[PDB]
């Protein structure tokens, strides 16, 4: 019954959300782009949402009157827009699609790429990584300034990204036999199965107790030190690994002469297991998603790291 | 019972080869290479892997030693290596594999990366296209000067690049109002579902009637002209397309000014849809995977381009 567009259908966690709403029941619309020309993976990344029961509806960013047409079709838009320097920044382009909703006024809620660190509160953060935040900022203040009902999805880190590498900012793996700590260790991060955040977006985008507002996805289990971390994981394999710990001074030494991409995610990466910025805040019941969403049984990181061993 | 290594094994065919493998029965192992360790998508195509069975194997080709190690594992190793100008084109370090298959002498059938046009019968081709049958040429007198067992699958086109956009090389979906048409249409082209090329690999890998043999995939209902594809579309939509045919000189007018990796695509659409490389020559019953399993209920070119009705 609740009508909705995809738009970056074919994103990292975009194909998890429009799964997660066939799942919910939604019925389901994906923004099929004429410029993913010779991308097979995205066609058939279409092709089988289609399969699944998905609409496909052709627009283009550089088509003005296609969006408008696009999202004249649904009541609520989810945007899953590229948000990550070393693969693609282009958070401001959803500017063209509040533009594209403001003309066509029937959008009962719009929710943007965001599902990240919370961006109101990273005024402090460095350059580059701190371009993340500033726009996502301006497309909320663009949201606002045209009265378009909203819900904000942030909180957690991806597993993928933050639990299956132990942390490890060269790979997507646990290592072998070493591992860094950044500082003591004893800084509490969230991490979400990116599954289970994309199934709490089902789930929120037509809850009323969530319209105009930011939703945390923080898991109780699931807040977690990078120590507590790698120790799960040295439980699950019986074997210590040999921890080196990384004093801030000496995570930072040189960034200035890293590519930008880098020094972005290093940014990211202070911000979370130095500064704590998941966990330094309080946030209630009432805007928290596995106490809006408590069926959902999400997945802890010891099963999650155990899909590794 | 059957233990089969493949390599390649994230790549386009590849991971259908493996999945195709698992569903066969056979005890499968895929080459985890060090160097994807921060592609996503390749690290979450290993874990779906092992969640269906699938043995992780670590080696890497800068490490001859871990490729012995690997290929001693199994009694039928599968390459699947890239060879697409617009893509990848590595063909010819399949040599390092197999030395490794020489040294460890354990391998009883190895299947290089073949998959396409018989590379001996296309000594006459258009440079720089010619690369990848001279590459594979260069691969397969590596394997028979160590006297490794093989076998070589060929024939087909991809029906994702050929058939699911009526051999329109701008893209990969079928096109709205207009379509060109080679030459005057009329000449025989194989088309095939990539999910049978990868069943009739599992299927021959361990058939002592394809030992040391080219096996063709040449599935008859499959074999069409190019206006024979573009009127299954027009039956399944009801809407005649558009037709403007395309002479051979105006196909390759000016091709030496084309960046390289689409002069490539441009000389193999020629030698299949303008020279018919692919129907030139009879085949026999024996050396025709349709014919040699006929248990396989390939999918038709209807039954493919209804996908995207
Ligand atoms: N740990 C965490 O909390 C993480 C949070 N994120 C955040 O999630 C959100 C999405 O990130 P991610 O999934 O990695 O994004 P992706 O890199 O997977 O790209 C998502 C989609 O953005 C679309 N896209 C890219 N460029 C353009 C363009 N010029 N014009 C139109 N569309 C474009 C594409 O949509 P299409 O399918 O139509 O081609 C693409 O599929 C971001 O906000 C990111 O900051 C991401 C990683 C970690
Ligand atoms: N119409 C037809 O008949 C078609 C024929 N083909 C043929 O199919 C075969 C496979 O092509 P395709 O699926 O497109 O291949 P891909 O481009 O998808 O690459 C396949 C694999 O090659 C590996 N690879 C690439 N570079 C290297 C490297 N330096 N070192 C080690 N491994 C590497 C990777 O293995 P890993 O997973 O370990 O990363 C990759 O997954 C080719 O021979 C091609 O000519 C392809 C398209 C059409
Ligand atoms: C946790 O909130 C966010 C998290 C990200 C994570 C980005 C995820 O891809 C991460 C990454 C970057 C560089 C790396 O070398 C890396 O190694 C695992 C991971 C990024 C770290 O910024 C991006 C935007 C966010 O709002
Ligand atoms: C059919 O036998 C082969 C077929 C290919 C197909 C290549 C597949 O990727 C194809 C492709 C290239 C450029 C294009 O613009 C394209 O548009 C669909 C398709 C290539 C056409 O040559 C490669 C090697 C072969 O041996």
């Amino acid at each position: 019954k609740t009508r909705v567009l995809v738009v970056g259908a074919t994103g990292y966690i975009g194909k998890r959300i429009v799964r997660a709403c066939l799942a919910e029941g939604h019925e389901t619309y994906v923004l099929q782009r004429p410029e993913i020309g010779l991308e097979i993976e995205k066609v058939q990344l279409f092709l089988s949402f289609k399969k699944l029961g998905a609409r496909i509806v052709e627009g283009s960013f550089s088509d003005h009157q296609s969006l408008v047409s696009a999202v004249k079709l649904v009541d609520v838009v989810v945007s899953a827009m590229s948000g990550v320097h070393f693969r693609s920044h282009n958070i401001l382009v959803q500017l063209k699609l509040v533009e594209a909703i403001k003309e066509a006024g029937n959008v009962k809620r719009f929710l943007p790429s965001e599902f990240g660190m919370d961006p109101p509160r990273m005024g402090h953060a460095l350059p580059p990584g701190r371009e993340t935040f500033d726009q996502k900022m301006e497309v909320r203040q663009a949201i606002e300034a045209a009265g378009i009902p909203y819900t904000y999805v942030v909180g957690a880190c991806f597993a993928a990204y933050f639990a299956g590498n132990l942390s490890q900012m060269v790979t997507l793996l646990p290592p072998k036999e070493k591992v860094n700590i950044y500082g003591d260790g004893n800084v509490k991060v969230v991490f979400a199965d990116e599954d289970d955040i994309a199934k709490y977006t089902a789930k929120t985008l037509n809850d009323p107790r969530t319209l105009n507002k930011t939703v945390n996805i923080r898991p109780p289990d699931n807040v977690l030190t990078q120590l507590e971390l790698v120790q799960i994981w040295e439980k699950l394999t019986g074997k210590e690994l040999e921890k080196t710990n990384i004093a801030a001074q000496d995570f930072l030494a040189n960034i200035e002469q890293m590519e930008i991409p880098h020094q972005a995610g290093i940014g990211h990466f202070y911000h979370i297991f130095y500064e704590g910025c998941l966990t330094d805040h309080e946030v209630g019941e009432d805007e928290e998603a596995s106490s809006l969403y408590p069926d959902v049984k999400y997945k802890r990181m010891d099963d999650y790291l155990r899909m590794f061993l």
